């Protein structure tokens, strides 16, 4: 890498650090178009603009640093926030994007192609209110945020006692050793940095899947330290972004890493959660023959329903043309499997982390060759075969890292969900209404996401009469559907 | 009595009967020996408890639509030790070669097609009655009339103890009521403490569809219900599969038998885009009708936009349609006055609930209108004003189930597999604590075993957990699998 | 003669007949009065061509399947001044209550559903056999068995005249072929010069079908062919609509009425990816099948596999799918070898072409086999082998038309304003010199004109070239629009 | 433009003209993955290479500088060819695509946004063999080099009789201007260059609707020049490149070019031909609702019958949010539609020229004014309104413009057709067999094509037999299916 980590400023004093400050006017530009797809954001930017709800508000974001986010930033600053910002992937940054956000908005840290020393530290940065404090809020997608800051109180308390730092020994995992590693080097300048930090914490919103899952783990052990909101789950988020998202975002990784055509190949979806049916449906609707593997046997079932074959890896592995997993869980393509594969066969995760896929094993494996074709698509040479497989974006979203992950219109959905979180985290900030677990909106906010969507697509809904609302129990205005409606 | 009373018959060992023509018998157990084959979820059922006769002794009134799907799920009943009798839930969903082989065979059954309103009734006061050793102690309902029966019956039996009155059906105004009034009040001739004695017994009901769950909620919310509810239609395995892929399925089905019309190039309006809703849609889009879907729902709205689905009101389209189909289990979603607007021959057809989603009241009444039946369920209303028709299926009715067959049986073995699990629920804690005078769903980790018993047959393989992998995501390596709320 | 003989009846006018039930025609004039509604391309024909008369003095002998949508072309042929006799090219094809409606109405109609071979071809010589008066002029076929016979009478009538020797059905051992031969035997007694009269007096057949076309070009290839021919099958409007659409709509629709299968989550296997193999791929897939195709052609296997459907050997699927469908015209697709690996209850059916592309002689015959009649043409053909079953529709003869009602009412009216168009100009060319014994196509702007009769009643709106536009694609502003060889 | 419009040379002394020849190594590493996806083109390297059939041969190409060409002027040199090659859009090249090949293959003269000057000296330059003559054998595309040989021709017989020169100012269309007046300039240094050359070509092949369209207007008025054969109408490229390629690459045009959610939204489609077939099929699929337009009633009846609504643009222009043009004709979207346009509807052509869009129109609008958000996504905004629509390519075809056109495989059951049509010319050069006149390669080749690429795909193909065979009359190794079929 050519950084160097230290911050900018801004002629005002705002810190960040981006690629290329020169593409701000880009970043503007395309942030303009962005805005009139993101109508739930604008709404809220007119609902919410006169009441300045967020005025006097610190907020630390960690969600990947894209044209969409820009226009999420740009409506908790037009609210009255200030913002610190980092992406939540080394490859998930619009540089153009970041520009223009550092330029105008809010301290920003985050470029395309962080090596994972830097992705810490901008994780870091964006935490680092200075000796004022902060932040009052956290924005995350993922979890690592709300990581750092529960490892290090953790950290914090075992070395006031007994003055043990974390050791990166304690782990074979390469990028928790640098999280460690930042931990003992935070304790040796501020051994409470965390704990004034988490004391000050109004609350988390987070963004996906597997961010939740790492809530609901900590709520189950007891270690939360701060009421969580799971955005995930509103309907407005779970079943448009992960669903519709990645029904558009799938294709448009494999088309701009490879070029390849889809149409007539074989595609195997590990997954088919929210994501994995996006995944396979994009996948069918180009002309590829979907496979799809599971688990779930609900899952499983639904996949057949919808014409698609249900197959362990195994069966498939020197089959399949491309490869994409979904399922946010660890060890689905492993070495083994990639030694099976086609020459040139795809392989891709778009659920999380860098796990999914064997990238460790790859990268290990004795007299393995990679050849990088352009940024995010690598070619690696077995040598056992002389044949290759084609990795995109080392195995992390592909989504993000080989196109530019989700489109504005459904962002806005997700968003429109997380500027609410919000609101209703710090409007709730001292009246104890939030213990410290985990919390969905209701349902009657998630219809009024829905609605504000609505206008923009021309989609016409009707209003009950009162003696139809009142025939199927529902109010005239909702909510429409019963608590476990499934929709 | 009367000169057409309805009297029921006897098989050669005293079961009670009233079917269509017994001589359909054999047919009958043809095709449920296909059905069979399609619904490993029953067939499983009675090889793991068949031997051990789980219902040995219970008595099961059931309602599920008399169809060869439900003949199977009877089947499955009296496999584990059911006594049972049977009715239809609707007056044209009966297939009479399924309910004569049952008759013969397995069940009290009271059931034809087309039946009148007045016989309908009669059929469920029927499959109630088991005579001086009372019954019974389970009921199967779908939409809820039988349960409906035995709360009003409650009812009427406190006042007749109370004052000796017996109901008037002049109270009512309602047609449809009368006839239950009616009923309610002959049966106290007989029985005057039936109800009571059934709502001492029963062990409680499972529900199959939405709109006898709603009713469900209304009976617990005002404090009337009488005895647990297990909610059928709420499984994963039931709301995700039958309502979904079932009418995908069975929508063009009853369109294509009672018409014959070409769906492709036509457009198509459906009313709301819930579960059924949305496989409606699939269907006529999937057949190349463009689909206009209404709805009240900014959320499924929302969806049926993404799914390259116009979202209108029926007003904006009432004129252009060739095909109207309601999904909503609401009222009043076509009324005379849209009627009134449609072109020469549009259809018009029902597959939620009831007879009130399309104004059939209206209809009937408006001046000058003339119904030509083409064939039974295919009915041709002439407007005097235009000299054109609309076809309206099974008289407003479920047309799926009136005009076809209704859902095919690999989903429907989803659908009674739930059953028969939730049947074996509420037994096995027949003297217990767990369920009390409200509404239950089924655990997911049985939600999960009904689509597991369904994978083989499809030839899905199904990948296994490591033991390390079920901890990475939380789950145990048998499952469950997805958190409570989990919408699938 | 003999006590099961097949006669005639007559109606009060004398006109003949042999239908199953004449108390029908009420029925089926219902049921044609929607179908019109649904055929504009017909009735566009009826009010542009009626006043004119063009077929006056003309006698049309037809044997397109009779169906409610034949019912309407016959009754444009009358409407326009034909007298007509009609017979089905199906054993199972007819709808009753279309043929006892036409039988009563409009022209003499010699057809039932489950006729025998022998009153197949006894049927279709009676639609031939005008009486004294002579006739027809021009034929409608489809499959070519009307054809065939005029053309194997006359090589009967040439050897009778040579010799006075008639045919022997011991002759054949092809045992459809030996009726056949009994038919022209039986027919010289009566009028050795039938064939020959009517092959001076023929002006042309119009054939419906991609397997009726390919037997008139043999016979133009081996110089035998008789009169002209029209190939309506390839119109654009037919092939690329009724092959393709109207399979779309008819196998689903034959499948789901004579099983009631889920069809969603099966793996169906389609022989064959032409027309009616992509139409049929197309509905099972969109009802959620897994679809398989086969194919001996590498640029339609190329086209499956764009759409996401597998090409393999039916060797390679045989013990897996669920349902298989022939679509080729061709002879030994599905053997009895491949029948004995399919699993218990796969189902087998044919909508391509007579009774050979599924071996029924080699199920037949095959050991210890048992055939259980599900219901009319659905029969569970039982291996002892293993005691499971395959079900064959319609006895491996048109699944659609068999076990449901064919191709709907719309895109019927597109092949059939073909069929009005070409039985036009062969007549109105009856004197002219424009066709000889050979087969044509009719022309692009005709073809045009049959799609623009059906677009006002979906509602699409063309758009009109500007003078300029139309120069600068090299066209005219009324078409055609695309030049000869355009593939649509 | 920054160019410089003089040749530059190889080291070997071939002339070459590309934006960047820094960008060899990576086109070499995409031509690698490209190979592997074009199995026809490969499958005809290994057949033709021992025999060298173009050995002594001079090609020159005018068709689209990508991998995808790349790979088939490979083929062309594999076989013995020396080539020669320019792009036919302004926006089509892939800079490292012209760069590999003007260093390893071939003389290119061809770069990503030339202005219509330098279209056409690359088209010139293309054709400039020196003074010993050529090219034998021209492979077109749309038919620009065919139109300039044969507009050539014409002005040289009237220069040769009366030294009457070809006038601009005798045409209205700002880029025939362009043509006529170096028409004129090559009158003033070689007055027979043109005639020479047609003496020379021994055919021409051509891949587009568009151009088999001015053939056939050429030998329909008794003009054409030399044989030609039309590639497009093969069955394997009509019913596969135009649907299934187009199919592909317009979402991918659209997604790289504006990023906008194609879910839930209006799209028109203006034609429903091969081309707007697989448009509307790529949009449908990715959940637009679709509208085609069309003046062909055949083609109309089949977009319903696909569930689609037939309109005419007037009807749907205020409500659509995509509009694409597919048509080959002129004066399909005018300026007084784009000004009834929403704000930021999207405008594309992914048919012929510029002028299916009111190009022109548009920009002598008076008061308009153009904002570039990047290269080939422009913004414009009418005085009146203060809205803007968003122009792909400048109205040019926008697949290829804004992404990368089809991909691999589809191209190699093009570009094989092409092959064969070069081997036909060619092979036939001294033998009579072709007239002045249009040609399609026959029923046996066309299949063959096909054949080629189903290994690749896994699909395996039924054998007839001989009774079988004879059935249906046709021969056991095909052809298939009557002269006629459809498909
Ligand atoms: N890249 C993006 O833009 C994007 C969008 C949304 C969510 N996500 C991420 O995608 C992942 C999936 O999210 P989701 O909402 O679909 O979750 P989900 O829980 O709905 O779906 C995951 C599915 O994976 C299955 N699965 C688990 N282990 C498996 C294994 N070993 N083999 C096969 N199947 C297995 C599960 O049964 C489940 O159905 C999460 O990591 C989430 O954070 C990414
Ligand atoms: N960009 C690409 O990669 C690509 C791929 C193949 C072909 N092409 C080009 O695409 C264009 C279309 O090719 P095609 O093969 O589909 O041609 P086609 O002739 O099959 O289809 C064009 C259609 O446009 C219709 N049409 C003509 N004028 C119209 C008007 N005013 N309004 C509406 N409809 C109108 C015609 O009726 C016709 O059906 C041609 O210019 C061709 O060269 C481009
Ligand atoms: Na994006
Ligand atoms: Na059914
Ligand atoms: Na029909
Ligand atoms: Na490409």
């Amino acid at each position: 890498s050519h950084m160097a980590l230290l911050v900018e400023k801004t002629t005002s004093g705002r810190e960040y650090k981006v690629k290329d400050m020169s593409q701000a006017d880009f970043g503007r530009l395309e942030i303009e178009l962005a805005e009139v797809e993101m109508p739930g954001l604008m709404a809220s930017r007119s609902e919410f603009g006169p009441s300045q709800p967020f005025k006097g508000a610190k907020i630390t974001g960690s969600l990947h640093m894209t044209i969409q986010t820009a226009v999420l930033i740009e409506t908790l600053t037009a609210l009255g926030a200030e913002v610190r910002w980092c992406s939540c992937n080394i490859f998930s940054t619009q540089d153009h994007a970041a520009a223009a956000i550092a330029r105008d908005s809010a301290a920003v840290f985050a470029w395309k192609g962080e090596t994972l020393q830097e992705y810490w530290w901008c994780t870091e940065r964006a935490l680092d209110w200075g000796p004022g404090g902060g932040p009052d809020l956290i924005v995350d997608d993922g979890g690592d945020t709300t990581l750092l800051i529960h490892e290090g109180v953790k950290a914090e308390e075992i070395y006031e006692k007994s003055g043990q730092f974390p050791d990166p020994d304690s782990t074979d995992n390469a990028e928790f050793k640098i999280v460690l590693s930042i931990i003992k080097e935070g304790l040796k300048t501020d051994p409470k940095r965390y704990h004034k930090m988490k004391d000050r914490v109004v609350g988390v919103s987070e963004e996906t899947t597997t961010g939740v899952k790492r809530l609901y783990q900590m709520q189950a052990n007891g270690t939360l330290l701060f009421p969580a909101i799971n955005v995930n789950d509103s309907v407005t988020k779970s079943k448009f972004d992960n669903l519709y998202g990645c029904r558009h975002s799938l294709p448009d990784g494999l088309m701009r890493a490879t070029d390849v055509m889809i149409a007539g190949k074989v595609a195997v979806v590990a997954g088919y959660g929210d994501v994995g049916k996006g995944c396979a449906a994009a996948l069918k609707q180009a002309g590829a023959r979907v496979i799809v593997t599971e688990i779930d046997p609900i899952c499983a079932l639904q996949a057949t329903m919808e014409g698609l074959q249900v197959l362990t890896l195994e069966d498939v592995v020197s089959e399949a043309d491309i490869f994409v997993t979904t399922t946010g869980n660890k060890d689905i393509i492993m070495l083994d499997h990639m030694k099976k594969m086609k020459n040139n066969a795809i392989v891709c995760n778009i659920g999380h982390f860098d796990n999914e896929i064997d990238m460790l094993g790859l990268e290990t494996h004795p007299g393995v060759k990679r050849i990088t074709i352009k940024p995010q698509t690598d070619r690696w040479v077995f040598p056992e075969t002389n044949t290759g497989i084609i990795i995109l974006a080392e195995g992390r979203l592909m989504n993000l890292g080989c196109a530019t992950g989700h489109p504005s219109f459904v962002m806005s959905c997700s968003f429109t969900n997380q500027v609410i979180a919000q609101l209703e985290l710090w409007n709730e900030k001292s009246s104890g209404k939030y213990e410290k677990k985990v919390y969905v909106l209701p349902k009657h906010l998630d219809e009024k996401v829905a609605a504000l969507h609505l206008e923009k697509l021309g989609a016409k809904l009707t209003k009950l009469s009162k003696d139809q609302a009142d025939y199927i129990s529902v109010p005239v205005e909702g909510p429409y559907k019963p608590f476990h409606y499934r929709y």
